[PDB]
């Protein structure tokens, strides 16, 4: 997150690493047993972090599961990031409490203008690089598909959203990925891609959540 701020250790309860031996993306728990990430995330032996603040130091609010099984969408394409969406599941069920909480799936979508929060432990530089080890927040509201189309031409799908700063200096970065967007406490979008990071008339690009609901909970209702 580049112009962000500190959140505050368990502040966004949802809110999880994934880890390889290390953090390699966010995602955001859904039930006791399913993360939502981005596709684009996509890897074998995932552990799930849940409870985590400095990734890099036991607090005491983590529990830490592996993933039984990733479920990346059936329509995803790695070349346009269409469909970057992926589910995950627990090889147990998260225990929660309000450190680790599950956030909402939306009933609707969202419109431009709507305020976000949007979370990770991605760099924080837009140029050059600075990861930290506390999680980022950066509130950012979503953009209207006009703009959002006029800044990648010929690259938005109806599966995407922009959000953020069209000024620049504020945004998600490489390590956000896959992580929330959270707009009056639903799950709106998921950290997807953008031109670097912070840049002037390249906002953050979000998968656009509400499409796959539908999808979400029948998987969810059959693995
Ligand atoms: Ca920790």
């Amino acid at each position: 997150i580049v112009g962000g701020y500190t959140c505050g250790a368990n502040t966004v309860p949802y809110q999880v690493s994934l880890n390889s031996g290390y953090h390699f993306c966010g995602g955001s728990l859904i039930n006791s047993q399913w993360v939502v990430s981005a596709a684009h995330c996509y890897k074998s032996g995932i552990q799930v972090r849940l409870g985590e603040d400095n990734i890099n130091v036991v607090e005491g609010n983590e529990q830490f599961i592996s993933a039984s099984k990733s479920i990346v969408h059936p329509s995803y394409n790695s070349n346009t990031l269409n469909n970057d969406i992926m589910l995950i599941k627990l090889k147990s069920a998260a225990s929660l409490n309000s450190r680790v909480a599950s956030i909402s799936l939306p009933t609707s979508c969202a419109s431009a203008g709507t305020q976000c929060l949007i979370s990770g432990w991605g760099n924080t530089k837009s140029s050059g690089t600075s990861y930290p080890d506390v999680l980022k927040c950066l509130k950012a509201p979503i953009l209207s598909d006009s703009s959002c189309k006029s800044a990648y031409p010929g690259q938005i799908t109806s599966n995407m959203f922009c959000a953020g700063y069209l000024e620049g200096g504020k945004d998600s970065c490489q390590g956000d990925s896959g992580g929330p967007v959270v707009c009056s406490g639903k799950l709106q979008g998921i950290v997807s891609w953008g031109s670097g990071c912070a840049q002037k008339n390249k906002p953050g690009v979000y998968t656009k959540v509400c499409n796959y609901v539908s999808w979400i909970k029948q998987t969810i209702a059959s693995n």
